[PDB]
């Protein structure tokens, strides 16, 4: 029997597969036991078969048992890493239930085995534990079987890091039975180098450490992350014995105590900075910690802290003193002693809440930022809080604690803007009188006992949260109504509030009202379902005491001549016709309606201002504008033309439809007496039906597009025997009163100000009428009127928006809402002159001698219109008014055309102009009808069109998704056209387009319509495009009607193209025409389609709808499909578009890019065929407007396309590697302060950005969406070219102006790193923009950016006008004074000045005489006055020079005194004091490598050089008196006679050849001296009396060379010498008005222009001067021969105020500072950034490299 099994090895081992395929499938044919089965499965495994597997799983299906035998195929594979057997047999297996003892099994085996790929397999896809036993049933476990410590133990690295890594931790077994490869692995591979090497162990439950694990890396740091496990002790060098740690993560373990050090000696860790000994069981901390003098935070939260320190009451605790943030939280203290807290001084945030805290420690002068003191016991609070913390606590939470009543201190803090004392027993508030915390942002009182409460004024200009929900509040507070800014109030959850104040509705942008457990008497419950915005609407229409408005609007429509005033006078009257009404086009009336007995209305009548509107068929078109939302629509036809008449109701139904959405619509027929009375009945209720099946579904609905027209809005009605009118004017009063806007519009609570306007605006246009004026009211003039009103409640212009829709919707104001150019500025208030005007225009039957072919001329067109005004101050009123209604257009600025005056069609040469050839793509529009006007408005537009088009060859357009369409793609010079009333043909270079009514008869369907023909040899039919883009607009704008189809589904409109290969065959008859909705949804997916008269000879496409095709692109823009690797999947998504389409992450020819493609399908029914199609249609048009404004962009900023493609329809951009500006900037800003990005790579930033805009605008294109989401990061090395493009996708009245200011936006975001964050909501953004706040930026002490804040916030000014171009920023960012001077620091008063190395003292002032005298210590990085005017007694100094820790001071008695850094502040007792023959003039330090000492160099006021040893700081008595007068006498022999042995002061002092010589100033002179025998070796000349050296400068050059630079302080000019060779090798003089690119060569007002001091900043040489021009000079090699040339020319014209240059000075290695003082020696600092060669010339090469592309 189990012969077989052996038979199917040999099959395996001589290599025969098919011989144990047909064996085993035999066996398995034998063998039908489960257990059979799996021992033939484990055969094909252990050969490894992944075939013979599939079929016996597939088609024998053998089951896999769980159980991890031997035999199991499972184990079989992993044993011999058969890694795709793995899978299969895994997922052979059914159900959920994942064997995770298999699992684990094969795990183990594994990697005793090292098939790592198995293990990878296992636990990444199958999640094998990598931290459970291998153990069969009756086995008992070990630790050989657990993966880990086998994968240590095989010595198989790899697998065991992997395990270790994802899932596996340490074991005491790892740690003892192999500690050498742990440690090896501990040490290797989780080691962040940088010596500092941050070594993280955390995460890997290490039960223990040993410092022998690390101590080797304890030079600089052995490890910093010790967090994450079950630690119960600590090795005692951790942190102390560990000299340069940092931050240690020491939480989240057993670590309930701590090692210490026995005394500060022996803390060799003194810089530790941050400790985190949370989540543990600390009682207390160390004493330790109070011997770090420069710890930084210390969070020992959530422990069991009993007290902050053991009590030690008499060690002198030196240590954290710069402590910032102590985390105390989630203990159990009881008293924070006030000591400890007393002794911090830097802290920021004392975080104690959660603690059994029951005193608030006592307060104390210090920077508290916060205080997180909630969940305590605290029964009073400190009352020094405005007095220390005044203008520092801006975060304070003393909420649910023990307090009864808060101090003053507490709501007189300046910076608090964040309170939250809720939760407490808090009665009554202090005093709002005394309240000064102008601050308040938010505010919860909530569960508290309080109730008078009251708030100071400035609170309605601060607060934006209040939550007085759940208090004793019988009453609101009535200050609550003042708090305007309010934007959320909680006052919920009070029982005994019983009313809602009306005076709560004044809150302008409250917007959320917690509602909860209250009845409001005062609001009604409908209201209350409604929604608080319901309510505070109400409240306010309560407050400005608003009526009941009964006044309704009106419109009485039809076709012409059917008695629409005869029905309005029975309905007046009530009685037979009388009056003989006229030819008026509109009439204008009033009428009441009393309530008709058995009424349930709300009024006792209503009132109706109603227009009557008829006239000439011509003006049709344009009555339809006076169709109004929220309003009465009485539709009249003649019952006596039946059907026929019937029909034509659906279009003036449409027309209702497409302008009032919200109508109430009645249909009435007339002549009722003319249809015999026994068939009425018959008669009658047929023809009802017949127009309801005019305007509903077959289903009964409504017909989607026409109005809610049903079964009880009809009605019949007779004029002779008046027989129903009672009904029908019951029917008008009953739908009346039925109509709502949320309450009935009839009776409707209107503010009382609107009413007033409204009676203002009637006196206005009764006065008008008087004065024979004209009916145009300005908008200023409505805001006189406005003003003029008494009651009048509008303060802000939305106000008066409303008030607008109100007189619109009432039938007082019309108005034609366009934004274009201030058009808006117009209302009108009367009907009838409006229509008498237009009427009077249109009726200008101007000849030949005035139309010169529907022009007419300018001056003819005004004296034409005189008689209706037309006075010249109102002119423009007139043409902006006639151009909406496309009456008459600008026709250049010669003429204006008039559309109605188009000539018929003349007699030219149309033959020649035509083209017989085979380019030839036609299109055909059918329509049920022709609407009035229709073609005259068709024509004159798309020949204004054109002629802009023409002009623009030689301006409203968009950028990213918008609303706003421009036939950009049109760009065709245009050759010559003939035009007339129903047609053109416009001819220009390879082609025409020609457009005519035509004679539309398909499918014996005669009807409207036109021929629309396009030829262009060269295949650019970018004419048909432009001719359906004018369709759509047209039809979208003037006649709505036509985008509707019937009741039953048959559309208005329909678009065919006839067939070229039917017109081929024939070449009369219907050729066969093929319906536009086919064609293009055939489009977007196949090449050809079928004609029905040739199935078997399909046409393609792209000779048939081109446009749909691009086929006027070039053919190198296209895309191949077989190259595009496209995604659709949800995380290929890199975008959305603005216009529905999407953005895809792609690869195309292996490059990365961004696909963005279009969706155009929206789930054999013709209707969904009609959306699709029409959806595809809008789509095509998109895409073609995109494709063709992106084409035109070139430029190094923008996102340069692809190509694109047609099937998908889709194309593609380049793609972004590093995501969006938003996203780097983001993720780098949450740990720095300012500049997240750095400098030079923000100025690269912003200066792109710049770029960008100016060259989009340059091209007439605006942005309107610039934010951080659309600007794409390629690279932050500042040494590319490129950085970022702005791009057209994301991850009302818009001008260049708008693109500005959000340009500041992104200025704003870049330098703080933070969003413009004034809230979520954006509503409450824009208010709060457009009213003046904007976001807080700091001063510029901490941005160090001074100019392009200026800039920026320039951006953002209120008024457009101040706001910059783009170009003006460019050309600003093209200097390089735009990003080296960083900000300016006024001093005032001062004596002397003194610089530094930079180490301490950064920049220092002193003032003051003996007794009053005192010194200013500021440090640049934090723009900082450090130390303000601190006493420092005695008389003043010269000179002085700190080193070490030792500053010498040369006071003008002839004495140094020598004082120690370590006095701090007061350094009022000198260490040493050492008398000088004379008072010295400067000082320099040398050091000395060889001794470990330095020498101190005073330059004295005579000329002699004085010499004192220093050892570590400490001065020696044993000086020398190096004798400038010996030197001469002896070597340089000047004869004494000479000026040069005049004892001149010694002014310059430098090291020269690595502080191998020291070379100063006597007089014209320079004087060398040999720092190893201090004897003068040299002298040297540069200048000639009265000539001085008046400052040395020696520093390294790229070459290696050292080189002196030395100024003259009279010639004003600069020489460079050789250090070692001793010639002069270059002379410049200085004094250039215009130093711009001077240039000298180098061997190998007055007073403005005067030098000061030489500078070197890096590699190169600043010059600054008197008149703030500062000079940076470098070198250049030329053919051998140097040349020292200027890099830039600085100046910072703000610095102008604070008066004139008195010096200046490098005091960093990246910052150059000067001063500047004024008449009053009141000094300012203003500091550069310390640029070098190198960034000097990376800015050039950016803005050069730029500029030439
Ligand atoms: N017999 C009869 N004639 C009517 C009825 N309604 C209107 N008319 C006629 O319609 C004419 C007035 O139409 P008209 O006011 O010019 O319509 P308009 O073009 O909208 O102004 C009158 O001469 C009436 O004879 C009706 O119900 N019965």
């Amino acid at each position: 029997r189990s012969r077989r099994t052996e038979g199917i090895r040999a099959a395996y081992r001589r290599g025969d597969r098919g011989g144990a395929r047909d064996l085993l499938e035999e066996a398995c044919d034998q063998c039908a036991s489960q257990l059979e089965k799996g021992q033939l499965l484990s055969i094909p495994a252990a050969y490894g078969d992944l075939e013979m597997v599939r079929y016996l799983l597939s088609k024998r299906l053998v089951e896999l048992p769980t159980e991890p035998t031997d035999d199991n195929p499972a184990v079989v594979a992993a044993y011999f890493g058969h890694t795709a057997v793995v899978q299969e047999l895994l997922e052979s297996l059914p159900g959920p239930c994942s064997p995770q003892r298999l699992l684990n099994w094969m795990l183990a085996l594994a990697c005793q085995r090292g098939h790592l790929g198995v293990v990878k397999l296992l636990v990444l896809t199958h999640g094998a534990d990598p931290e459970s036993y291998a153990v069969r049933k009756n086995e008992f476990p070990v630790i050989v079987r657990l993966p880990l410590y086998a994968a240590i133990k095989s010595g198989n690295e790899d697998i065991a890091i992997f395990l270790l890594r994802h899932g596996a931790y340490f074991c005491s077994y790892i740690l003892l039975d192999s500690p050498d490869p742990s440690k090896h692995l501990l040490r290797k591979y989780f080691i962040e180098a940088s010596t500092a090497l941050r070594v993280k162990w955390s995460h890997l439950r290490l039960p223990w450490v040993d410092l022998d694990w690390l101590i080797d890396i304890s030079c600089q740091i052995t490890e910093l992350d010790l967090s994450a496990n079950c630690l119960a002790t600590l090795p005692s060098v951790i942190p102390w014995g560990l000299i340069n740690l940092r931050k240690l993560n020491l939480s989240d373990n057993h670590l309930g105590e701590l090692p210490g050090v026995q005394s500060s000696d022996e803390i060799i860790c003194s810089r530790l900075l941050e400790i985190d000994i949370s989540s543990n069981k600390l009682s207390h901390l160390p004493p330790g910690f109070l011997h770090l003098s420069k710890l930084q935070k210390l969070t020992a939260s959530k422990n069991c802290l009993e007290k902050l320190f053991e009590e030690e009451n008499a060690t002198n605790w030196i240590g954290l003193r710069k402590l910032q943030e102590l985390d105390i939280s989630d203990n159990k203290l009881t008293e924070l002693p006030a000591l400890f807290l007393h002794s911090f001084k830097s802290l920021n945030s004392l975080n104690v809440s959660r603690n059994n805290l029951k005193v608030f420690p006592d307060p104390w002068a210090c920077p508290l930022k916060c205080c997180k003191a909630s969940r305590n016991a605290l029964e009073c609070l400190p009352d020094k809080m405005a007095v220390f913390w005044k203008n520092h606590l801006k975060d304070v939470d003393f909420s649910e604690n023990a307090l009864k009543e808060v101090p003053l201190g507490l709501f007189q803090l300046d910076a608090l803007m964040f309170l939250r004392l809720q939760g407490n027993q808090l009665a009554a508030l202090p005093p709002q009188e005394k309240w000064t915390c102008r601050q308040l942002k938010t505010l919860d009182l909530s569960r508290n006992q309080l109730g008078v409460l009251e708030f100071p004024a400035f609170l309605s200009e601060s607060l934006e949260v209040l939550c007085l929900n759940d208090n004793h509040l019988d009453t609101v507070p009535p200050s609550v109504c003042l708090l305007k800014s309010l934007s959320e109030l909680y006052l919920g959850n009070n029982p005994g509030l019983r009313e809602l104040p009306p005076e709560l509705g004044q809150l302008g942008n409250l917007w959320q009202l917690d509602t909860e457990d209250l009845t409001i008497s005062n609001v009604p419950a409908e209201i209350q379902k409604e929604g608080p915005k319901a309510m505070l609407s109400y409240l306010r229409a309560q407050l400005r005491k608003a009526e009941k408005c009964k006044l309704m609007k009106m419109i009485i429509v039809g076709p012409p001549r059917q008695g629409k005033s005869t029905l309005l006078e029975i309905l007046q009257t009530g009685r037979a016709p009388q009056v003989v009404h006229g030819e008026a086009t509109i009439r204008t009336t009033k009428w009441e309606l009393q309530r008709p007995a058995g009424s349930r209305a709300k009024v006792e009548s209503v009132e109706f201002n109603v227009w009557d509107i008829g006239g000439p068929a011509s003006m049709a078109t344009v009555n339809q504008c006076f169709f109004t939302d929220k309003a009465l629509y009485v539709v009249v036809w003649n019952l006596a033309l039946g059907e026929e008449a019937v029909a034509n109701l659906q279009f003036w139904l449409l027309n209702i439809e497409a302008k009032a959405p919200n109508a109430v619509v009645l249909v009435v027929g007339t002549h009722l007496d003319l249809i015999e009375a026994k068939f009425r009945v018959e008669r009658i209720a047929t023809l009802r039906a017949y127009v309801l099946a005019l305007c509903r579904s077959p289903s009964g609905s409504r017909a989607t597009g026409f109005p809610d027209i049903t079964f009880k809005h009809l009605h019949e009605i007779s004029c002779k025997s008046l027989e129903g009118q009672e009904g029908l004017r019951q029917l008008i009063f009953h739908v009346t009163c039925s109509m709502k806007d949320c309450q009935r519009l009839a009776g409707r609570l209107i503010p009382r100000s609107y009413l007033s306007l409204q009676e203002a605006v009637l006196a206005e246009q009764q006065r008008r009428s008087r004065d024979d004026d004209v009916q145009y009211l300005t908008d200023r003039q409505l805001e006189q009127l406005v003003e003029q009103t008494p009651d009048n409640d509008i303060k802000d212009y939305e106000d008066l928006q409303s008030a607008i829709s109100f007189l619109i919707e009432t039938g007082t104001l019309l108005h034609f809402p366009d934004t274009s150019h201030g058009l808006r500025n117009l209302y009108f208030l009367d009907p009838i002159w409006l229509s008498e005007c237009l009427q009077r225009i249109f009726n200008i039957k101007g000849s030949r001698s005035v139309a010169k072919n529907g022009v007419i001329r300018a001056e003819d067109l005004r004296m034409l219109l005189v008689g209706t005004g037309f006075t010249q101050q109102t002119e423009e009123q007139y043409f902006q008014f006639l151009a909406k209604f496309e009456i008459a257009l600008p026709v250049a600025n010669d003429s204006y055309l008039l559309p109605h005056l188009l000539p018929s069609k003349p007699g030219l040469d149309t033959h020649g102009m035509r083209h017989p050839t085979a380019n030839t793509i036609q299109r055909v529009f059918k329509m049920s009808f022709v609407p009035v006007g229709f073609w005259q408005r068709f024509i004159a537009r798309m020949l204004i069109s054109l002629a802009e088009m023409d002009l623009q060859l030689f301006t409203i357009y968009s950028f990213t998704g918008n609303q706003r369409n421009r036939c950009s793609t049109f760009r065709v010079k245009r050759n010559q056209t003939i035009y007339w009333q129903e047609g053109l043909l416009v001819t220009f270079d390879g082609g025409y387009l020609s457009v005519e009514s035509s004679d539309v008869n398909w499918k014996k369907k005669k009807s409207g319509g036109m021929k629309i023909v396009c030829q262009s040899e060269v295949r650019d039919f970018s004419a048909m495009a432009f001719i359906t883009d004018h369709v759509n607009s047209l039809i979208d704008q003037w006649f709505p009607a036509l985008t509707a189809t019937e009741s039953d589904g048959t559309p208005l409109m329909e678009q065919y193209v006839p067939c070229p290969v039917c017109e081929t065959a024939w070449a009369s008859e219907d050729v066969q025409y093929f319906d536009m909705e086919d064609c293009v949804l055939t489009a977007i997916e196949r090449d050809f389609i079928s004609c029905p008269r040739h199935p078997d000879l399909p046409v393609p496409l792209q000779e048939l709808v081109p446009e749909l095709f691009m086929t006027d692109f070039p053919a190198r823009l296209f895309l191949e499909n077989s190259k595009l690797e496209h995604s659709e999947d949800e995380g290929s998504v890199l975008g959305q578009g603005g216009s529905g389409t999407v953005i895809y992450r792609a690869r195309y020819q292996g490059q990365p890019v961004a696909v963005k493609r279009f969706h155009i399908k929206k789930f054999a029914d013709t209707m969904l065929r009609h959306l699709r199609a029409t959806d595809a249609m809008k789509n095509f048009s998109e895409f073609r407007q995109e494709a063709s404004m992106l084409h035109a962009l070139q430029h190094p900023c923008i996102v340069a396309l692809i190509g694109i493609s047609i099937h998908p329809l889709c194309f593609a951009l380049e793609l972004a590697p590093l995501s969006s500006l938003n996203t780097v900037l983001s993720e780098n800003a949450r740990d720095s302060s300012f500049i997240p990005l750095g400098h030079m790579l923000t100025q690269k930033i912003a200066y792109q950005i710049a770029s960008g805009l100016a060259y989009l605008h340059k091209k007439n294109i605006i942005f309107c969406d610039l934010k951080s989401d659309n600007i794409l990061v390629w690279s932050l090395d500042v040494k590319e070219h490129i950085n970022i493009k702005l791009s057209d996708y994301g991850i009302i009245v818009y001008d260049e102006k708008v693109d500005m200011f959000s340009y500041g936006m992104v200025l704003y975001e870049l330098l703080s790193g933070q969003r413009p964050a004034l809230g979520h909501h954006q509503l409450q953004i824009a208010k709060k923009l457009s009213k003046g706040i904007r976001p807080v930026l700091g001063q510029p002490e901490e941005v160090q950016f001074r100019r392009l804040q200026a800039l920026m916030m320039e951006c953002w000014d209120t008024k457009p006008e101040k706001r910059p171009l783009a170009l003006s920023v460019v050309s600003q960012m093209k200097d390089p004074t735009f990003a080296t001077f960083m900000y300016e620091l006024c001093c005032g008063k001062q004596t002397a000045f003194f610089s530094s190395q930079g180490q301490e003292y950064t920049v220092v002032f002193w003032d003051g005489k003996e007794e009053s005298r005192n010194y200013t210590v500021v440090n640049t990085e934090k723009g900082l006055m450090e130390v303000q005017r601190m006493c420092c007694p005695g008389m003043k100094v010269s000179c002085q020079l700190q080193v070490q820790r030792s500053l010498w001071t040369a006071t003008e008695d002839q004495k140094i005194y020598i004082y120690t850094l370590k006095g701090m502040c007061p350094l009022n007792t000198p260490q040493q004091a050492l008398d000088t023959p004379a008072v010295v003039t400067c000082f320099l330090a040398v050091p000395v490598i060889k001794k470990n000492s330095y020498l101190v160099l005073a330059g004295l006021a005579d000329g002699l050089v004085a010499v004192f040893p220093v050892v570590r700081g400490t001065p020696k008595d044993s000086c020398s008196y190096l004798c400038s007068h010996t030197a001469n006498r002896s070597k340089f022999s000047i004869a004494d006679e000479d000026a040069r042995q005049n004892p001149y002061p010694v002014k310059a002092m430098e090291v020269v050849n690595s502080g191998s010589e020291v070379w100063y100033s006597n007089g014209p002179g320079l004087l060398v001296i040999d720092c190893a025998s201090l004897e003068i070796c040299r002298r040297l000349e540069p200048y000639m009396a009265p000539s001085m050296v008046t400052s040395v400068v020696c520093s390294s050059e790229g070459r290696g060379e050292e080189v002196v630079w030395c100024l003259d302080d009279k010639a004003n000019s600069l020489v460079m010498y050789h250090s070692t060779t001793y010639q002069l090798c270059a002379r410049y003089f200085c004094g250039v008005p215009s130093p711009l690119r001077d240039m000298f060569p180098v061997r190998p007002f007055s007073q403005h222009l005067q030098a000061v001091k030489i500078l070197a900043v890096r590699d190169l040489i600043w010059v600054p001067r008197r008149g703030g021009d500062v000079i940076v000079i470098g070198l250049e090699k030329d053919s051998g021969a140097q040349r020292g040339r200027v890099i830039a020319v600085l100046k910072a014209r703000e610095l102008t105020p604070h008066g004139v240059l008195v010096d200046a000075a490098v005091v960093a290695k990246d910052t150059v500072v000067c001063t500047f003082e004024n008449e009053n020696t009141e000094w300012c600092l203003a500091v550069w950034r310390g640029w070098g060669a190198r960034e000097f010339d990376i800015f050039y090469q950016s803005y050069e490299e730029l500029g030439r592309l």
